[PDB]
């Protein structure tokens, strides 16, 4: 499509995160309302999750489960929500600074972007101790998104650069996109194609796997888009973060 929605939430406040679950529904953190908003598919009225004493809510991530992870960053926490429970729970990382993406993959582990330390961590399900991945040269990493063969995704926002980390490898690698200024949100789809917020250029910016050239995303009138989020369908959801709204565009 050439032709984005603006999607019906009401109220936000510099929207930062946006995930999509299998159903379709989108859940945004409102960093501004310190607060987490979801709106099912073809709804027009959102429901606020009942997390509780969120300060600045920046990423989100949804499993199959339909369990919600938030960074809550100005807490340097990370808590989750499954699916109608009342009650969240605050996952055992330890030594976190303002963190800012998180991921989750299909084996329940969760990814970490620690913003403040220059470093990304995980957590396996159960697990009461994280591990950091072996990432190099970080700057204020931002957004983190990981694929089903357990590849992780890092916007290294201060290098201006998206770095990729094989599952098991040692040895990151610096995706070939051009002219990007302070990239905030990565998400990849099945086919493995990353999607890259271009913060500071306004624009969505997309790499197929093994391509060497970026493309564009046709979005209009973005202002410092943040998250990014890309369902099953390669519906491309972003986070207008500059305009509080949230933006999509089908296939």
């Amino acid at each position: 499509s050439n032709t984005q929605t603006v999607l019906p939430f009401t109220g936000l406040n510099t929207p930062s995160g946006v995930a999509v679950d299998s159903a379709g529904t989108v859940y945004v953190t409102d960093h501004g309302n310190n607060r987490v908003v979801k709106l099912a598919a073809g709804s027009n009225t959102q429901t606020v999750l009942p997390f509780t004493g969120l300060n600045t809510p920046s990423g989100v991530a949804v499993d199959s489960a339909g369990t919600v992870y938030v960074t809550d960053h100005g807490n340097n926490r990370v808590v989750k929500l499954a699916a109608g429970s009342n009650t969240q729970t605050v996952l055992p990382f330890t030594g976190l600074n303002t963190p800012s993406g998180v991921a989750v993959d299909s084996a329940g582990t969760v990814y970490v972007t620690d913003h403040g330390n220059n470093r990304v961590v995980k957590l396996a399900a159960g697990s009461n101790t994280q591990t950091v991945l072996p990432f190099t040269g970080l700057n204020t990493p931002s957004g983190v998104a990981v694929d089903s063969a357990g590849t992780v995704y890092v916007t290294d926002h201060g290098n201006n650069r998206v770095v990729k980390l094989a599952a098991g490898s040692n040895t990151q690698t610096v995706l070939p996109f051009t002219g990007l200024n302070t990239p905030s949100g990565v998400a990849v789809d099945s086919a493995g194609t990353v999607y890259v917020t271009d913060h500071g250029n306004n624009r969505v910016v997309k790499l197929a796997a093994g391509s060497n050239t970026q493309t564009v995303l046709p979005f209009t009138g973005l202002n410092t888009p943040s998250g990014v989020a890309v369902d099953s369908a390669g519906t491309v959801y972003v986070t207008d973060h500059g305009n509080n709204r949230v933006v999509k565009l089908a296939a």
